[PDB]
């Protein structure tokens, strides 16, 4: 929800705490969080076949993401949310 | 649009090239670019009685204000999003 | 003192280290550390009244706050300090 | 040379001055330039499918890219390195 | 004045206009500007010989500096302050 | 190696789990590690006085110097690469 989409375009340290409210916060809808992480591949290293760049979207999957990596290491990470760019935003 | 909106996310140069962009893409709907400047003093000097702080809706009100000193000044700014908190975030 | 002001401008890891270290150096003078929590309100929420926005002092009050949250919390957190402007800087 | 591989690295405001210090610097070796170029597709759209994903090479392509962008505009605008990260700097 | 000192902090576009308002914001006192320019090159490359290391005196001279090269240049420059330390903030 | 030159330019939460894996990845060759922390006290305090200012090497060198800090430490450090400087990129 509105907790995990506006922390995606944060710059956070994700612990356990942290990861408790945002893995929560995506919990339902159910296929939520999944999809985030389906998309994360494609987002990062197949960006050329999509026909949808959003940035908000591409932030909910770096956070999915990195949910994830820290839901398999307990160990703190400084989250960053995904280089931006206006020469991409104009491009739609 | 999705312009104006992912552009408010990003760190950009504010110059006419980039002002005709953006200004541009907020012509349509009518309303729209005279709202956020009407939002942009809440969300930055009267924060405190609002029950609605999109971090989004607040960003889109930055880049418009950002836009609207512009354009009766023609001197280019270098343009940031207002700062991100995830304290905010998880507070509603 | 110059350690508490200095370390408000500066992005670090709030742990409970670094919480001993800043919130020991504002033990004094008495009433310091209770004054930038008052005035935090102020800059954040109700910036509009106030015939004093000094970056520095907001800074301050930013940290202030957040050893506050850190004392009721014990959970490390990143600390960014409050965002710049200098359209803001040039409007006294 | 090292004046545009240390400037890939930097944020700085790309003009027609900083357009011609880089540019130069990368004029020789000749395939030099058109090298970062290629390689700036690859790196942005298909990084999946690369067995090379150096930091600043990457930065190199960006900035190259950058400087070709401007080569068709001359309109000022910000760079950026692109997105570090430290899980890609552990993972080769 | 505050408005140079506030103005040191900050990340902007140094231009013409915003080179007048703050090398105007300098003029007085009379030795202000230049003292910062001679503490410049200690800061820079003698700061091991300093028994003051104030980060505010520091961006000081880093703004007065770089509003020197601007006059000598009329080129647009995005201007930085100094990095930020918090190991060098615990340590005086 | 290239885990450690790629990781000094980022910006990362130093742990326990990061230093052993950035140390590791710096024992071989033998004397690299204490050349990067020779080389730290000159970047830092006498830059004046060096004939190579190379931004990664500045940056190993300040890795290097963290990774010895939180050696004898514990404490969980935000690791931010030195400051760039588009201006000493153009200037060798
Ligand atoms: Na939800
Ligand atoms: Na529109
Ligand atoms: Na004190
Ligand atoms: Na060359
Ligand atoms: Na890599
Ligand atoms: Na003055
Ligand atoms: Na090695
Ligand atoms: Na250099």
């Amino acid at each position: 929800g509105s907790t995990f989409e506006e922390a995606a375009l944060c710059t956070f340290l994700l612990n356990k705490e942290m990861y408790l409210k945002l893995r929560s916060d995506v919990l339902l809808p159910l296929t939520q969080y999944n999809r985030y992480l389906a998309l994360y591949n494609k987002y990062k290293y197949f960006s050329g076949a999509m026909d949808t760049t959003s940035y908000r979207e591409a932030a909910c999957c770096h956070l999915a993401k990195a949910l994830n990596d820290f839901s398999n290491s307990g160990s703190d990470v400084l989250y960053q949310p995904p280089q931006t760019s206006i020469t991409s935003a104009v491009l739609q």
